[PDB]
């Protein structure tokens, strides 16, 4: 029901650019969400005063009909990793609709997620030019406070 990585409507990490952050952390920034990069991340801030939800907003080339990202987890470890998220696009970064809400199943344990790869996210074919990602509820040292992606893949025409 997905689509993989050879999906002939990935389109390629070069259309997107990460234009905010809630926050950011260490060297972790947010153009590290949409680098086409495993070995890089966005991190939120983890100090005293920081928490959820926060949110990163990718903007596009210019605005397709996306119906999928994948969510790439942090791949050295489970900090930040997005367990419940919400999606929302926009043509003009102003006017967002909602597109979809969900969650990500966690390993047995309860300390990391179920999928360490790409985990698929689809939604009802939306045209947009902006989306934002905003985690809910995420796992780490301290669960719920700070976020972190590897990567976001798009899809779309
Ligand atoms: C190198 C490394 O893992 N750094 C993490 C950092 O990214 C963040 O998750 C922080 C919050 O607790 O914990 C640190 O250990
Ligand atoms: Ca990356």
């Amino acid at each position: 029901l997905y689509k993989k990585a050879g999906s002939e409507f990935a389109l390629d990490s070069s259309k997107l650019e990460a234009i905010y952050a809630t926050s950011e952390a260490d060297r972790d920034y947010k153009e590290n969400a949409v680098d086409g990069d495993e070995n890089t991340i966005w991190h939120s801030a983890y100090q005293a005063a920081d928490k959820l939800p926060v949110s990163i907003t990718i903007k596009l080339d210019k605005a397709y009909d996306l119906n999928q990202i994948d969510y790439l987890p942090r791949q050295n470890s489970r900090n930040g990793h997005v367990t419940e998220y919400k999606i929302e696009t926009s043509l003009d970064n102003e006017n967002w609709t909602e597109v979809r809400t969900g969650n990500l199943e966690v390993n047995e344990a309860g300390n990391a997620l179920a999928n360490r790869g790409y985990n698929p996210i689809r939604f009802n074919t939306i045209n947009a030019q902006y989306l934002r990602f905003t985690a809910l509820k995420t796992l780490g040292d301290t669960n719920n406070k700070y976020a972190s992606a590897a990567e976001l893949v798009f899809y779309g025409k």
